[PDB]
């Protein structure tokens, strides 16, 4: 239900861009709904009258997205890629403002879905096949790091006014985040993780129930929403989703999520992720002495669950940010002080 | 061999965007050497040493883009092309470059084109060039499009030296926003699909693959897709024919030669479209032999006439270039030429 100017642009963009029917298309006959309003990335859905056939190839719907409010490259090769490889949605139209993506009939996951096996088991395929991806982008492992220097930088020179921000603000450097930052680095250092490229972001709200699938055991999903990937530290893409199970961002009142650190995966879960991950990322894996197999999973849950701290301190000095940035209704000085609970606790859990 | 100020920054781009052997090399066993200079997009040649051995299927030799002297299209395009096996793989990208697939190659020769294998090959791959879908505008907006931004620019180019005074005088003499509506008015009534063109495939733009010489039908790559858009594609075949003409590895100043006779026969352009065509309707093939010639003849006619806007457009790109290049080239005369052609072409197709 847009507003007449989008929707105008929109009719033009799918008019231009989109083959078959759409090249004729009256403005009186073009269907848009939003999907996701805002003033950063708004969805629509575009489409053709039920009552107009189809010439051949194009589809009968798309989805709009406005990039809203020259790395903006990067992510427009990047998705790019995906499509061709068939990873992610088909690209129809790319342009300043926004691009036409395939419209794929699905609905997000839940928080809770995340634990659930075949879920779980099908996740951990599809982050080692994003992972085996060779991307023209550069392979130092710099991101991680870089991105939570950048934002602890910012973090030191923001000045709330409102006063239960200010508050929040003085707790959260309490912890000295600068001197813990380096605490982790090194920790990390001594952290052996296979640099690849990471997906980054991949919470439930960014996987793809897809519809018609959902018999399918192994093949009912898709990752999407690439916006943060890079090549990164494995360790970091894995713990990071680990990290998302405990968190819902559903919840309808302020800050607008429940933290639960019970809900981080158990033991068995873990293994039962990275049992799925392990044969999908390497060929020879599936035969090597079950004594070896138990050693590299060890290994990985050591590893994983270190870089679960990154995640925490990352989206940590990032939501920060937002309350600066932000216009979006979130909590997310509540949600900045949540993850650093899950640091601390995370860090008493692991002796480190 | 390039200078200092770059053989580190390749190495940089070399060492972190490609893996295998490239991932712990040092830069004393960094090879690196000039393919051609320049002010924008200097190619360079980066490869291991000999006495290094790959760790898995990285390439041991690529070659490195500066862009030096559009935007996100110009690379979401070369990665597309690269994905579907149609261009140079795309090993790297970055601000002010990318690192590409080395070809063991070299160009085409202007008189190969009229080599009837050579030719056939051509046409069958920009056939194939133009099925492909890409996610770009497909309103046919830029070949006049960019012949009015050329034109607005011409009649606003101010030349110092008398020479280029004289010529510019002698091109604007024709009166070119006149003979622009002169040239629509013959295109708008002219059919020709709208679909992916290369826009530039001139010689330098087509690679002879190295070690397959002999193969007859699979010897090319198309290259250099910097002006590929959705485009008549009369103008794609029109503007290639009209590249028989024209051969730029004269050594003399202007560095061009013309050569109106050496533009293609109706028999050699019936060769070219009859590769064309069924390499573009997979279908063709089966159609009556009556038909396909009411569609070659009418192919003729189409890309012929449209072959005028190639004349068009690029003498006006040749003036702006004069003016703004810095390229050693005869660009006014190379106008000059392009517009002869231009006038004799239409009075060949009596339009
Ligand atoms: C005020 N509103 C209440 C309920 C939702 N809402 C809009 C709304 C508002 C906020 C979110 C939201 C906020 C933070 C986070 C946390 N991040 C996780 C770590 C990294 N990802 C970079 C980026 C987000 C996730 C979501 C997620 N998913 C999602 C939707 C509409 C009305
Ligand atoms: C050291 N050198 C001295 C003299 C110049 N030189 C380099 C050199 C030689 C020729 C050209 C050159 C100039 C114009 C054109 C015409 N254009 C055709 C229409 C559109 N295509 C956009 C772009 C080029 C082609 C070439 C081509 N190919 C450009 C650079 C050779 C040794």
């Amino acid at each position: 239900q847009p507003e007449p100017r989008t929707r105008r642009r929109a009719y033009l963009w799918c008019k231009e861009f989109l083959p078959g029917a759409w090249r004729g298309l009256r403005e009186d006959e073009f269907h848009i709904s939003v999907i996701r309003g805002g003033l950063s990335n708004m969805l629509f859905q575009c489409s053709l009258p039920d009552t107009t056939a189809t010439l051949g190839d194009e589809p009968r719907k798309v989805l709009l997205r406005l990039y809203g409010a020259e790395a903006m490259v990067l992510e427009s090769v990047m998705f790019a890629i995906l499509a061709e490889r068939s990873l992610g949605p088909k690209l129809y139209g790319i342009f300043p403002q926004g691009r036409l993506e395939q419209f794929i009939p699905s609905r997000r996951l839940d928080t809770e879905e995340l634990s659930l096996p075949d879920i779980s088991a099908e996740i951990a395929e599809k982050m080692a096949t994003f992972h085996g991806m060779k991307m023209p982008f550069n392979k130092e492992p710099k991101w991680l790091f870089g991105t939570m220097e950048k934002y602890l930088k910012e973090v030191l020179r923001i000045k709330f006014t409102e006063e239960s921000r200010i508050k929040k603000l003085h707790k959260l450097l309490s912890y000295n985040l600068p001197l813990e930052l380096e605490n982790l680095r090194s920790l990390l250092e001594s952290t052996p993780s296979p640099v690849v490229f990471c997906h980054n972001d991949c919470q439930e709200g960014n996987i793809l129930l897809l519809e018609g699938r959902e018999n399918s055991e192994k093949q009912k999903l898709m990752l999407i929403d690439f916006e943060y990937s890079s090549y990164n530290y494995r360790g970091f893409d894995i713990g990071n989703h680990f990290c998302e199970w405990m968190y819902d961002y559903s919840y309808e009142k302020y800050p607008f999520f429940r933290a639960n650190i019970r809900k981080y995966p158990t033991k068995k879960q873990q293994l039962h992720f990275i049992s799925s991950y392990l044969p999908a990322f390497q060929n020879d894996f599936e035969n090597l002495s079950t004594e070896e197999k138990s050693i590299i999973k060890e290994e990985m849950l050591l590893e994983v669950n270190r870089f679960a701290l990154a995640s925490h301190f990352l989206w940590g000095l990032w939501s920060i940010v937002q309350a600066k940035i932000s216009s979006i209704e979130f909590g997310y000085m509540d949600y900045a002080q949540a993850r650093f609970d899950a640091y601390f606790h995370q860090k008493r859990k692991l002796g480190v």
